């Protein structure tokens, strides 16, 4: 057993049976709210935050026995997780051009 953060030592990852249910919720509002919110520039900075805020009140909910951390620290990484896909669709280049239907 060990404990402290100190050195090339990585740290532990939260729970995953949440990390994933996060997703299906960070996702959709995520994307929701970067595809909208263009115009303005804070309208999407709350936007963003506050999903950070409502997850943690939909997850520590179904995990009444998960630790706290558990929910938020698990986010973080869902949400980096989120923006890499919606980079695939806004400032790249040769992305993979398609021959049959894209959103189906």
């Amino acid at each position: 057993g060990s404990s402290g953060s100190s050195g090339p030592q990585k740290i532990f990852t939260p729970s995953a049976e949440i990390v994933k249910y996060t997703k299906i919720i960070a996702m959709e509002k995520l994307y929701a709210v970067f595809t909208d919110y263009e115009h303005d520039k804070v309208s999407r900075d709350e936007a963003v935050n506050k999903i950070r805020l409502d997850t943690e009140e939909h997850l520590k909910e179904k995990f009444p026995e998960v630790d706290q951390f558990e929910i938020i620290e698990s986010f973080n990484i869902v949400a980096k997780e989120v923006f890499r896909s919606i980079i695939l669709n806004e400032y790249k280049r040769c992305d993979g051009r398609d021959s049959g239907p894209s959103s189906g």
